[PDB]
Formats: structure tokens, sequence, C-alpha cells
């Protein structure tokens, strides 16, 4: 008696972006969709969605995709801040990003627009790859993008809807949850890029109680499967701790 | 100008239950779906979908959960293969027992009815704690469910639709797919149980050369992160090596 769905092996998408913020400014989130229309995501080919901390904070940084994804249909969804604006670079422009990095590497699952290189020889300094404008300056550039990385800002992300990556349930805030996304990548046989597509973020980091916090809760949770590794975020090197590294 | 959809941190669905089948033998799957509709998983309480392996291995264990989820409703996602019937218990036990877990340990992420207890301290003989009919007898058990588990037995699993677990990108094919799900659920932070629900699962244990392969490959990815651990499924214990289990 029941009638079963039969499901095959099919991108079904019409849409090309589900663009998903985290919504708390009313102000910033309507600059953001002004400044995405204007460069070419348009109703044909993007829809927007908004995790709706207006009037609080119902959602956090680990747990707004798990009710986000459910409701997307794009074949690829953006995960970013209200804060950013695209200023020059499009909708073109990231399908080219996108597509070409599928070339070069079919097994991304994450992509940004800013982060730190995948394990870095040199922990004498903080590795960077990105290209934005920022508060640190327009049209700027670290490193070389597009490359491989261990951690991306969480200000602008993406992956396939076919191809999810979840953050972690045993953390909660508004931050490292791109490191977090970026290491069960890396868990699930996947990698994380930054690549190359210059938009506008003008919010600032805020270094307090929850970001020292969440370092160490980052710290004691991923030094029991990567002991001794310092791991590098646009934010600042994290020694992980744990094994071998712990004499002394 | 883009017109948003907000989205709040509520639970919207209307069903209890998507049941979800890997199905490639159709008389096998008519079996199962008259099955759990004459156990009480009525149209008002569950919808069924399959991923669709009649004409070919489109999917495998590991794949086709990320192509089933964004098509369910249900609020708990049942995954589980063509060859299992409902034979006493039903609709009602299931969400006591779901209900019962839910209230004993709000950390699980994932369910099923037969499996391997967390950390065994003898690895001597493989632990095991599950309560089913199969082809080693009608209504046995072994060790006591409820209970937290390190692996699942594949044929019958849950999870939350809004709290899902993913399995992995970097293996494929129909074996280890249950213990690849719950290693990467401690990775989210979350923790698998075997509850008791009795059903039948009628499957052979017929031996394929794919099942050492992926025994190997288990090993060979999971060592790097549980290096030294010995990982008891219900099908034997794989001993991951790695780290100083290495030295002879
Ligand atoms: O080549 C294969 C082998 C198996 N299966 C599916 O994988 C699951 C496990 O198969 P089966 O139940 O026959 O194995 P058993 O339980 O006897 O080990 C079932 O859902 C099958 O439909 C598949 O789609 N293709
Ligand atoms: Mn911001
Ligand atoms: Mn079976």
């Amino acid at each position: 008696k029941p009638v079963p769905t039969y499901v095959q092996d099919k991108d079904e998408s019409t849409l090309m972006f589900s663009v998903c913020s985290l919504v708390r400014d009313q102000a910033k989130y309507d600059r953001l969709l002004e400044s995405f229309e204007r460069f070419g995501f348009t109703p044909d080919k993007a829809e927007f969605l908004a995790a709706d901390n207006r009037e609080g904070n119902q959602f956090h940084g680990f747990s707004w995709h798990k009710q986000m994804l459910p409701r997307c249909k794009g074949r690829y969804v953006i995960f970013c801040h209200e804060d950013v604006e695209l200023v020059d670079r499009g909708y073109d422009d990231l399908v080219a990003a996108i597509e070409a990095l599928e070339e070069a590497d079919p097994k991304w699952l994450v992509a940004g627009v800013a982060g730190s290189p995948w394990r870095p020889l040199n922990h004498s300094v903080t590795a960077q790859a990105l290209h934005i404008s920022d508060v640190f300056g327009n049209d700027r550039r670290r490193g070389n993008v597009p490359c491989r990385v261990e951690s991306l800002d969480e200000c602008f992300l993406l992956m396939r809807r076919l191809k999810p990556v979840l953050n972690s349930y045993d953390m909660q805030g508004f931050h490292y949850y791109g490191a977090d996304l970026c290491l069960q990548a890396e868990f699930l046989g996947g990698r994380a890029y930054a690549i190359d597509f210059h938009l506008h973020h003008y919010g600032r980091a805020i270094a307090d109680e929850n970001f020292h916090r969440l370092r160490q809760e980052m710290a004691q949770k991923y030094r029991r499967w990567f002991p001794g590794r310092i791991l590098h975020c646009v934010t600042g090197r994290v020694a992980l701790g744990g094994g071998w590294y712990e004499a002394r």
C-alpha cells in the first residue's frame, strides 16, 4: 500500500546559488542583497535565505547551516555574513572560479575567499591566503589564491548542496566555525580552498572572552586527533598541543 | 530588490518518519513497505523514499544519504536496507525508544538496532549489542540494549533530519558505512546508540572481496586519528594500527 518516491543520482537544481546569511542588522543585510542583485545574482540564478538573528541569537555559527540546508534549492550554497557586499566581481566570476576549482581539484568540499594555507611549514608567522577589501585595506592580498587551506574566514564560504559538510555539535558561538568546517571536511575525506573572488567585508573581529574560550575549546577538541598540530587561522595560530608536544 | 526568506529555529515537520531504503530488488522492497504500513507507518505518520539501485549501482552505502536527506520532510530519517521487515514492534514502539533515548542522552546523533558497545575493554572477543531476528537466529540478543556503541549494523539506522551526520566521501561501496557514520558522529561531538527495536533482517552474510577491501581502507583512513584503536563491529574487530602499535 505505501507509494514510495524513487530517487535518482541527478542534480535537479535549476538555481545556481542559495545565498544564506546570518542576519542581525537589517540595514547591513539590505546592503548585501542590493549588491548581490546588482552583480548578477538575479531571481533566475539565486535565492536568498536568512537565519533570523534580528531579535536575538536564535542561531550561532555552528548551528545555523543545519536549519538552512534543508530549505535550499540551489546547486551551491553560500553561507556568508550580513556585512559582505559585492563590489566588482559577480555571479559569472564566482561560477567561473568554482568550475575552475572543480577541474583543478574535484576533492574540494568547502571554498571561501580568505583563509590559511594547508599545513604551513613555517609556524613562526601566521599563514594567510586571501583577496578581499576589508578594514585592513581595499583590494588587498596575502599569499596566492586559489589555494588549499586548513581554515577559512567565516565572512563567506560555500559548498555544494549535494556534497555538504557539517559543523560540530559540541561547540557554540561566533568564532572558529570556519576552521571547524574545514577540519570536518578533512575528516570526510575532502578539502577546503580559498578561491579568488574579491568582495568587500565590513566587519571587525572581536577578540573577546568567547573568542578565547572557543580557541581553548578548539584546541581541547582537535588535539585528540591532530596532536602537536599548529592550526593557522586568519585570526592567529592555535597550537593544539596533545601527544608528544606536551613534553617540556 | 531580492525578497529573502527568514528562517526561524523551529521543527516544522508534520511527518514523524522519512523511511529511506537502498533498493535493488523490487520484491524485497514491496515486502518491506507492506510490513511498515502493517505495523503503524501510515501516510499520516511516514513517507517512504528509495535510493534507486534497481537498474545499477547508482548509489552506494557512503553516498546515498546526501541525495535522500534533501527530499525528506520527516522529523527522523531512517536509512535501511530493502531486506528488513517489521514483524512485531512498530511505529509506537520506535517513537517510544527514540523519545527514551533523547531523555537518557541528548548527545545521541545516530541510533540503530545492532552494533558494538563503545570502547570495549575486552578485545579478545567481538563486542556486540543487539536484538533482532536475522540469519543467525529469530528473536536473538547480544549484550544489553539500549546502549552507546562505536559502530552500527547498516541494515537499519536513523538520525534526526535537523541534526544529521554524514558518511565520508573518500570511501565507496557496501560495507562499513555504519561504522563510518558512527565515527563521524564522534568527530562532530555526538554519540551513537543501539536501541531496542526488534525487526527481521533477512540478508545473508554472503561474503565478497569488497568487504576485505573496505576493512583495509577503513583501517588506513581511521588509524590517522585513532592510532592503536581496535574498532569493534558486529562483523568482527578491526585493529586500526598506527602510532605506537606499529612497534613489533
Ligand atoms: O551491489 C550491490 C549490493 C548491495 N546493494 C544494496 O546494499 C544493501 C545491502 O545489501 P544486502 O541487503 O543484499 O546485503 P546483506 O544484508 O545480505 O549483507 C541493500 O540495500 C542492497 O539493496 C546494492 O545496491 N548494490
Ligand atoms: Mn562580518
Ligand atoms: Mn540486508
